């Protein structure tokens, strides 16, 4: 048995690729402007 | 008659090769193949 439980985790797993990072919450599309207006 | 009986026993078995063993249950044409398969 101890090989099948092993054929059994390596079949149930390929193709997941780990990838530690998620996304970042920081986004700057376009930096902040610090202008202004008059008539 | 102590003769004519020993003939007839040896008369009547000839050519029977004992061979005690008679089969092995035991087959194996091919190993246990033990892998997987996925998509």
């Amino acid at each position: 048995a101890r090989e099948a439980i092993a054929q059994m985790k390596a079949a149930a797993l390929a193709g997941i690729n780990s990838r530690l990072f998620g996304l970042d919450g920081n986004i700057s599309t376009n930096s902040e402007n610090t202008e202004r207006h008059t008539a």
